[PDB]
């Protein structure tokens, strides 16, 4: 997260870290057994880390749970990042509490201009590299589809939206992928891609979760 702020420990209790020896992506807890992330975060041997603030220090509220299965969206296209969504099932259910909590799925899509909370442990610099140990947060509005498509001609599908600031300075970044965009208490986005981080006229691009609610619900009911 570039241009954001330190969230505060466990203030984003649905935020998870995906670990394969090291943090490599975010995700969102949607019930005690299931996490949503980005398809481009797929790999084998994922451990889901819940209740994290400093990802390099055991502070006492973490739960570390191996994935038993991962399900990449059937239409995911790794070339274009269309349908950049996957589901991860936990081998044992998380113990839900104030610091480990699920986030609700959309009941409809959200409007342009709606303010959202984006969070993650990704790079905090727009030029160069610095990775935080503690979770970072950013408040950012959903941008109009025309501003999104103008920024990324030929790359935006109906399964993507942009959020952030056309002036730059505030954005998600590498290492935030798979994490949440929460608007009005609903998981409306998954951190997906962008051109650079926090650059003018290049806002972040997010998977449009509201298009996937039926797929999510049916997939988790059958797995
Ligand atoms: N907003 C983003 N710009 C580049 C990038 C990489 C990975 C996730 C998000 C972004
Ligand atoms: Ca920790």
């Amino acid at each position: 997260i570039v241009g954001g702020y330190t969230c505060g420990a466990n203030t984003v209790p649905y935020q998870v870290s995906l670990n394969s020896g090291y943090h490599f992506c975010g995700g969102s807890l949607i019930n005690s057994q299931w996490v949503v992330s980005a398809a481009h975060c797929y790999k084998s041997g994922i451990q889901v880390r819940l209740g994290e603030d400093n990802i390099n220090v055991v502070e006492g509220n973490e739960q570390f749970i191996s994935a038993s299965k991962s399900i990449v969206h059937p239409s995911y296209n790794s070339n274009t990042l269309n349908n950049d969504i996957m589901l991860i099932k936990l081998k044992s259910a998380a113990s839900l509490n104030s610091r480990v909590a699920s986030i609700s799925l959309p009941t409809s899509c959200a409007s342009a201009g709606t303010q959202c909370l984006i969070s993650g442990w990704g790079n905090t610099k727009s030029s160069g590299t610095s990775y935080p140990d503690v979770l970072k947060c950013l408040k950012a509005p959903i941008l109009s589809d025309s501003s999104c498509k103008s920024a990324y001609p030929g790359q935006i599908t109906s399964n993507m939206f942009c959020a952030g600031y056309l002036e730059g300075g505030k954005d998600s970044c590498q290492g935030d992928s798979g994490g949440p965009v929460v608007c009005s208490g609903k998981l409306q986005g998954i951190v997906s891609w962008g051109s650079g981080c926090a650059q003018k006229n290049k806002p972040g691009v997010y998977t449009k979760v509201c298009n996937y609610v039926s797929w999510i619900k049916q997939t988790i009911a059958s797995n």
